[PDB]
């Protein structure tokens, strides 16, 4: 099977930092496109980073500066660093393979609270 395995996420002040960690396992990381997708309570799915298999990555305007996306082939590991946090970015964080196609895999989720 699949495992993608989110942690990094905690409460913290706007204005503040995390780096979320997803440890993937059981499909070929390296050819595989990677997403970070967030559910905001009371919303359904949105997708917040995507990074492909050269390293080019994409993200939704709201986050464009604050947010970086970043993969560790060696380590099997894909990063989200989150800068300068809102209470807006509260939301249940989400690793994904491939969430595009094909074969499309979603791990467990990592919490984020931002408030003062």
């Amino acid at each position: 099977e699949v495992q993608l395995v989110e942690s990094g996420g905690g409460l913290v002040q706007p204005g503040g930092s995390l780096r979320l960690s997803c440890a993937a396992s059981g499909f070929t990381f390296s050819t595989s496109w990677m997403y970070w997708l967030r559910q905001a309570p009371g919303k359904g799915l949105e997708w917040v980073s995507v990074i492909n298999t050269d390293g080019g990555t994409y993200y939704a305007d709201s986050v464009k500066g604050r947010f970086t996306i970043s993969r560790d082939n060696s380590k099997n590991t894909l990063y989200l660093q989150m800068n300068s946090l809102r209470a807006e970015d509260t939301a249940v964080y989400y690793c994904a393979k491939d969430w595009g196609g094909p074969e499309p895999t979603r791990g467990q989720g990592t919490l984020v609270t931002v408030s003062s």
